[PDB]
């Protein structure tokens, strides 16, 4: 059957009056069929009632009933259709669920007829390139996504778990909060699906799963009711509690958490927004079947709301004034609806007609095209029998669908009698009241957390083995990148670089003060000495006169060491130093060596030979260390600062040091010939005193340089110090009594 | 008006029988419309009488008018789909234009039908979410595309300008070319667009904006007829000359071009492939209109051919076998589509129903997706009236486009006056064709549009479009891009190549300085030798001649720097070259200046007084040697990068020489003792002496900044400078005691 109203214009509907084997309609829908409808009749009768919009004009209605099933509205679109080629139909105000809606579209597309639908929100139908002629005043479903998203990120929550039900509703969404969360930095953790038909122990797999990583306490739930239903109940059998934050279909409803309460605890949920329209509560409670003739189905709903026939005249009885009455949700929706496609025919007629009240014969036939391409998707009016404070207003948006405005809950330990209760809403953003929360006014603790890992650059935040946690781990002695460590001989205080340690060196500066001023005391005294010893080349004569010019020279050599001793070390002075000591203490021992020989020798000798004699042995001497050294090329860290040193060993040096100890043994022993044999003015017995001072001064010195080899800052003092007096020594035993008698 | 044969099966279809006002749709349109509908009837008739291809079940026929009109075809089409929801409409074979079938696929995928279109190649209908319910005998367009840059690819031609025209056609081929062109490395020259309703002066400017580069002269045309007409003839009004590709629009068509021979001569079209069917000629001449009245258009045809009347009663004169009889280029596809739903319905009566030949009552509803899904695109037959000799096949891919197969073409003239068409070969499902018979095919070489040569390997490959980068080649510096110097110092490009370090020869010019350094050397050994046997004469006894001989042997070292100097350069040459250089001087100034001095207030103290500065000398140079190390050019010209050079920095060196410089306080101590009368005037040969060597230092410092360029000049001049000064030295401080003795 059709429900029909006469006149000028005729709004075309479409509502799920009866539900879903042979038969194609089943029983009768009270709820979304009986009270929508009658919304509309309502809206239509306050329409023409109404002075300001639509004067002269007066609206009808042809009305279908859609069976719940997609070909039936499909087939009964043809209606439409072919009246479109007795009564043409402006437009079409239906489609409840999202798969009616579809095909409708599709169909009525084709042959350009408006359609404004009051409860579909499926997010299939934003895509204005398939569906050109849609309009709806409900959200679309994917801004849930974007709500729950904003809520998790405004609690500091990084790491979630997801669970979604089978079907576009679940999915859908599903992407939606994966899209949505990767842009706000958050990670998920693991993703379900729950199936329709599914076993108590199959959903024990589910929470097993949740429960397989834990650190893990916020659950988004994407889900139909039923499934939320059996999802609790199975958290409540293995008493596993988290923080739950739902869609709309867990909402305000109070079957979803029956029996199984204890889990529920904290829960936050999204619900769409609405308010009572007061006048439609009395206009429809004083509905009875003999004075509604406009609804056809208006008999067999009250034969199964009130269980009787009328055959047996025993209906007239009841009265729906007893009953309880509980106004469906969106019924604002199909009243907002009526009067969107009201005000728009409104906008057209001051338009197009110019001055005539009456219906112009410029909309005789009426353009669809242009009505909604300017004036449908132009509508802003304040919401008709809105709440007294509030300021609701209806717009649509480019893409066609309406504004959003949702409530968010929370589940409240009231005393015991727990219930839900309102915390905010989101209208463009989060509005949450903090205070009206049971867990975050106390400040028990930290805010429940779901967060992996937590944020120095002291130490490294290296890669996890998930890929959104990083692990922190701290080299303390050497990091060229965030997560990586670099490494050299000689780490910077920004830490992503290194910074040069300075390279440590004995300083002139510093323990060499010493050493200088002795070694420039004992140069001027051996200057001295050999100025004063050329002066009278006279007694000097005697004991062959030469070896006493080479016995300064020596000891000069020696003082020159001194100061080669104590500088910058670099391949030069490394090659300086290995050479001189060699050179020096070779020489001062040599001149010894042949003036001892040449005591008591005949009990050949000559002054040309003892000179050859002489540089033979020094020549042997240098040429050894010039292999050593050769074969030593030279070239200047701890597993603990960046010492300079040269790296060549000092066994050489010993080596060199046992050559001298070798004559200076042979001295000692020719000096045990003679110890003291007067020839000119009593030498002998000097040189004996002499050797018997430089055995003393090698013995403590050498193995006094063995064990403080090992420190450095008093090793190289301790070496010049002792050549020094080595020399000194020489120098008093040597020269000295000649220096006396010759002087006086 | 609407045609209905009685039937078990009946079979719906569209066809444009009316043109595009008040009026819906007005003048009959022939070759479109009746003969492809008389086509229809045909195949229905010969299936129904077929042995052995639905032997039991009769099929019917629904046809309806389009009238060329989007929103009449849907108005029309309502009927198929009221029907199901009452003759059970099964198929329809309809959709001559794109919009028509677009819109009537749309309305008819909802209620499940199934739809075979002969003549709608668009490429929008190949999407298969939004029509799923679609298949055609025809291939769709982009195939053309594909051919085209085969084409291309065949000649090697790379620089090409595209010219379309508007209207879903063109844009939607161009954007195919340019991606399939993209895919096989071609670029484009110029794009340019055609206009709906452009004048002959557009028409110029199009033709000069394709002149305006011209590296590129092959155009490629996807345009429709009247667009190609006014393009080419305006190739002529302004003198032009290219080759053409084009799509179908030009094809095999005359009217395209006339009286423009000249500039189309070339070109090469691309047409869909057919056959003639020999059986429908007879079928369709024979018809007449008392015969065949179950056709409702044909009275209004035959009233619009031969314009004649029924009220005069004049129309039995004529008759259809007189006039000539032309085929229609999409009734093979007409037939096919017929005789394609037919074996898919006997498909399913095989396979659903195996028991009785005729109807069965599991097939009285119809399922529409299992037979699209399952028996309509899996089929595969030999084609009906096929010619004898040619093998084809009907069947659809995927997504319910058809096969391609197209023909080639080319323009000819021969013998004079016979410009025509003629095939070059064809292409089923790779590009297949002769030269042979091209005209342009070795008289000259092949015509080519290509922006820049190859270019070469070892010359490099500047990269400045793709193929536009001509080739910018350079000096001293692999790859394209790779052009990198050769370290400090000459390229193969196998790599860098470092040449040996030129190393003067132990050399012709060197040979000179080595002359005179030998001559030195001997004077200076036969002066000591005249000196040692004269020691008891007076004239050399006299001072005792210590300083004689420390004289000859700085003689001696200053001569041995000829052969220091020229050597081969080390670390320790160099370092020994730096040492000996003030060593020389130093040493025979310290025995000029100590002979003075001597004399000038113990003779062995004079001896340390020379010890004293001559360690001095030696202690300064080797503290400045030792300071830095001393170690062993890069140059322009590739050939003077080979010397080297000591890294020792030179000015040191003269920073060291100017303690020697000091010592040049010879001639100070000289001044003043000149007065005193010496014997034999040994004071004034000394002044003189300091004197000369002033002479030669100042000589030598224009030369140094002179030739610090040239190595070999610098070194022989300091030699000789050195040289002669020793010489000179030699010979002013020994005349008198070689006069004495000799
Ligand atoms: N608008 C709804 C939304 C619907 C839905 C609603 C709640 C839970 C699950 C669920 O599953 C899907 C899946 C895809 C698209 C839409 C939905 C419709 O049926 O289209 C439905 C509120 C309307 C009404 O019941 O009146
Ligand atoms: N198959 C065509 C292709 C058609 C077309 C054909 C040739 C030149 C230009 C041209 O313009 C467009 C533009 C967009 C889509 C289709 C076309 C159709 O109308 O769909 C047409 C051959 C069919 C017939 O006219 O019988
Ligand atoms: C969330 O973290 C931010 C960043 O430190 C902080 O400013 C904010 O106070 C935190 N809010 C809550 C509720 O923890
Ligand atoms: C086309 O180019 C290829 C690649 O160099 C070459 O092998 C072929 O011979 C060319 N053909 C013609 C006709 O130029």
């Amino acid at each position: 059957k059709v429900l029909t109203l006469e006149g000028d214009l005729v709004l075309g509907g479409l509502f799920p009056v009866h539900q879903k084997p042979a038969e194609d309609c089943g029983p009768v829908n009270e709820h979304r069929g009986i009270q929508r409808l009658e919304a509309m009749l309502f809206a239509l009768d306050r329409i023409n009632r109404d002075p300001h919009l639509l004067p002269g004009v007066r609206l009808g209605a042809h009305i279908l009933d859609s069976c719940s099933k997609d070909t039936h509205a499909l087939e009964q679109a043809l209606d439409f259709v072919r009246a479109s080629l007795p009564t043409a139909i402006t437009g079409v105000i239906g489609g409840s669920y999202s798969d009616v809606s579809i095909q409708v579209a599709n169909l009525l597309r084709l042959f350009q007829i408006p359609q404004i639908s009051y409860a579909s929100t499926s997010a299939k139908l934003s895509d204005k390139s398939r569906y050109d002629y849609f309009a709806r005043t409900v959200p679309p479903d994917f801004f849930q996504a974007k709500a729950m998203a904003e809520i998790l990120r405004f609690f500091n929550w990084t790491y979630v778990s997801t669970v979604a039900s089978e079907g576009d509703y679940g999915e859908t969404g599903i992407e939606a909060f994966e899209l949505e969360a990767r842009a706000r930095n958050i990670c998920v953790a693991t993703s379900e699906k729950v199936g329709r038909a599914m076993s108590r122990a199959a959903f024990e797999g589910v929470v097993r799963a949740l429960l397989q990583k834990p650190s893990a306490r916020v659950a988004v739930l994407f889900t139909r009711s039923e499934d939320a239903r059996e999802l609790l109940a199975a958290s409540q059998r293995l008493n596993a509690s988290f923080t739950w934050v739902a869609s709309d279909g867990w909402g305000a409803l109070e079957s979803v958490v029956a029996g199984s309460e204890g889990a529920a605890e904290g829960a936050i949920t999204i619900e769409l927004a609405s308010y009572p329209i007061s006048d439609f509560a009395s206009y429809f409670q004083s509905l009875d079947p003999w004075n509604n003739s406009r609804n056809p189905w208006f008999r067999e709903f009250w034969e199964q709301r009130f269980r009787c026939s009328f055959r047996q005249r025993d209906c007239a009885a009841h009265s729906l004034r007893a009953v309880p009455f509980e106004q469906e949700s969106k019924i604002m929706f199909v009243v907002n609806a009526v009067y969107a496609m009201a005000h728009a025919l409104h906008n057209m007629h001051r338009a197009l007609c110019p001055n005539t009240t009456r219906l112009c014969d410029a909309m005789r036939p009426v353009n669809g095209r242009r009505l909604y391409k300017d004036f449908v998707l132009n509508v802003k009016f304040d919401a008709p029998f809105r709440p007294a404070d509030t300021h609701n207003e209806v717009r649509f948006d480019r893409f066609g669908d309406g504004i959003g405005r949702y409530n968010i809950f929370t589940y409240l330990r009231a005393g015991g009698r727990y219930r839900y209760q309102k915390v905010g809403y989101w209208a463009e953003g989060l509005t949450l009241d903090t205070s009206l929360i049971p867990w975050a006014s106390p400040s028990a603790g930290p805010l429940p957390a779901s967060r992996c890992s937590e944020p120095l650059q002291n130490e490294v935040k290296s890669v996890q083995p998930e890929v959104c946690c990083w692990l922190c781990i701290p080299q303390p002695y050497e990091r060229l990148d965030e997560f990586t460590c670099a490494d050299g001989l000689g780490p910077n205080a920004s830490l992503t670089g290194c910074f040069e340690l300075p390279q440590e060196y004995i300083r002139w500066g510093d323990w060499a003060v010493g050493p200088v001023t002795i070694a420039c005391l004992g140069a001027l005294a051996t200057l001295f000495v050999l100025g004063v010893f050329v002066r009278h080349n006279t007694v000097v004569k005697a004991s062959g006169r030469e070896l006493c010019y080479i016995l300064l020279g020596g000891v000069f050599l020696c003082y020159c060491m001194t100061f080669i001793f104590i500088a910058k070390p670099s391949t030069a002075v490394c090659t300086l130093r290995r050479l001189g000591l060699g050179t020096a203490f070779s020489v001062c021992y040599s001149a010894l060596l042949t003036k001892t020989n040449r005591i008591a020798r005949i009990f050949f000798i000559s002054p040309a030979s003892q000179v050859a004699i002489c540089l033979a042995l020094i020549s042997g001497q240098l040429l050894i260390v010039v292999a050593w050294l050769v074969v030593e090329a030279p070239g200047t860290t701890a597993p603990e600062v960046v010492t300079l040193r040269c790296n060549h060993r000092d066994a050489s040096m010993l080596g060199s040091l046992a050559y001298n100890v070798l004559l200076i043994a042979l001295c000692t022993l020719y000096a045990f010939k003679t110890r003291k044999c007067p020839e000119n003015f009593n030498e002998a017995k000097f040189i004996g005193f002499t050797m018997y001072t430089t055995c003393i001064i090698w013995l403590a010195f050498l193995p006094i340089f063995y064990v403080t080899s090992s420190d450095y800052r008093v090793q190289t003092t301790t070496m010049c110090v002792s050549v020094s007096l080595s020399g000194s020594v020489v120098l008093g035993c040597l020269f000295a009594p000649k220096l006396h008698i010759i002087l006086f």
